């Protein structure tokens, strides 16, 4: 009698999934995201919900994942990649049209919640999801529920500054201080992401290589790539140790392009203990399992 | 039988006990000596209080215990240097056996935060961060009225995170004071943002060893050095907290410990935090603890709500 719907809103496509009481996906639909019209945007979502409700014979719950946030006070979307919905009160408008509550969360929160509801992680008291891509995105799950935060920006771990011990590793007053898109500076977003991995390589070795090129060189034993990787893994361990001393997560799930670098899962357990408290224990650290289905899954799971 | 929630606060010399009914009315209060050596005597003191209360109220009460330390999450052994009688013992398992019911044991800073989070004004807040600013920085993370203990029972050890880059910049980067830490790391914010940290920063910059109350009294008199120290301290506090808040985004932040009595904190933080937060961020509500150093019992009891 219960169905959970999830929408993942991208700049060009809206993805839809319906999950039964056992969290098995029983419907999948994809429609175009309207480029300009808000009215068309609402219709696309309302239509999907009404059709699914007719199909499954229930009134499904509605969760939506977005590349941005809803302003916690006004309900207006801050989603620059979705011009049709930018500035609009999406939740209120959908609640009125669908006559039921609607939840809207940032895509990184949906990613973490999706991974936290994997059979292997169900019942974990806390899960931290980190996406290491062009930036660092984070999602904090406690007892299977997203912690959104006072202003819907819990998990913005990427916009915390390099800690003293990370600065020390990188040469203190000679460390590279990368400018940040948030307009602060030295945010870890610019060090631990895939882009950060690249920028650190370029800063020290004066050659602009992509992460896969660096990794391929690493595997060939090229000395510059080997030195870069050594520095990167220690830097990652120091920064995550700082984060883990505050959050002490039970499981850490990595997504984004850099989570494909398998060496991470070998090196973190070896390097974290030196930077953690003496009594600390290591979280389980794994690569994301749900991939492209993450956005829809986590959005749906907002209403569990 | 009715619900009854018991809480114990274990200190080095006293064990404090409280019972709270379904409405969270306190219906018992007892204080007994903490045994100095005997583990047997330690267990008896607790078991006695539980059994007497159960008989008196006609209930089987839930049992929560706040300790100055943690239980090892794997072995159950207590890591509590201030309590030599219980140090190294499997307190939870031993009490569960004697009392035939589950027992929850949590660090005292978690109990402090949970106690505050269950005040009428904060009930219903989706998240509460408690920070105790005393001889060190203690922290407690509450989500939806429940303690997040962490993978190894040390969630909230915010005091053992290192100064962020922006804090170091304020303090002079390569010339900043790097204080050694009891955890054996260095530059942990435990040694900057606590009452002791406030004192050590004053001494580093002004070459005079004053207590926090002396500095504050001089601040209130408009003394130049104290005014400069307070300006530096408030900005340092805002920077470090803004970093913490960018990760945690707590709805409410509750300050305890001696330094939470410095009223200026509550005025200055809202003014200084925005520059270091994300542009879209909003300020948490930041308040002084309501229940003082007498919420260990409350928080311990509330572990079982
Ligand atoms: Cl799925
Ligand atoms: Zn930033
Ligand atoms: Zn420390």
């Amino acid at each position: 009698g219960t169905m959970y719907y999830g929408f993942d809103i991208g700049g060009t496509k809206i993805e839809f999934g319906a999950f039964d009481a056992d969290l098995v996906r029983v419907a999948r639909e994809r429609v175009a995201t309207p480029t300009e019209s808000y009215a068309a945007f609402l219709d696309a979502i309302v239509t999907l919900v009404n059709n699914a409700d007719a199909e499954f014979g229930v009134k499904g719950t509605v969760g939506i994942g977005i590349p941005g946030i809803a302003d916690v006070e006004t309900g207006k979307l801050l989603t620059s990649n979705i011009p049709a919905a930018m500035g609009h009160t999406l939740q209120r408008d959908l609640e009125e049209r669908l006559q039921r509550p609607v939840k809207i969360e940032n895509d990184a929160n949906c990613f973490a919640l999706s991974e936290a509801w994997d059979e292997d992680l169900r019942g974990e008291p806390s899960v931290l999801g980190l996406i290491l891509g062009t930036g660092v995105g984070g999602g904090l799950i406690f007892n299977g529920k997203v912690h959104s935060g006072r202003a819907n920006i819990a998990g913005e771990i990427g916009h915390t500054r390099l800690p003293y011990d990370a600065l020390k590793l990188l040469g203190m007053e000679n460390a590279p201080i990368f400018p940040c898109g948030c307009k602060n500076s030295g945010c870890i977003d610019n060090y631990l992401s895939g882009r950060g991995f690249e920028q650190l390589y370029d800063h020290y070795f004066s050659e602009k290589l992509s992460a896969p090129e660096i990794i391929a060189h690493y595997e060939q034993g090229e000395r510059r790539a080997v030195q870069h990787v050594e520095r990167f893994m220690e830097l990652l361990a120091i920064c995550l140790a700082n984060i883990f001393t505050c959050l002490d997560p039970h499981v850490v799930v990595l997504g984004g392009g850099l989570s494909n670098f398998e060496l991470i899962y070998q090196e973190l357990p070896k390097r974290l203990p030196a930077h953690l408290l003496h009594v600390a224990k290591l979280p389980k650290i794994i690569k994301a399992r749900h991939g492209d289905a993450g956005g829809v899954r986590g959005a749906a799971f907002l209403n569990l």
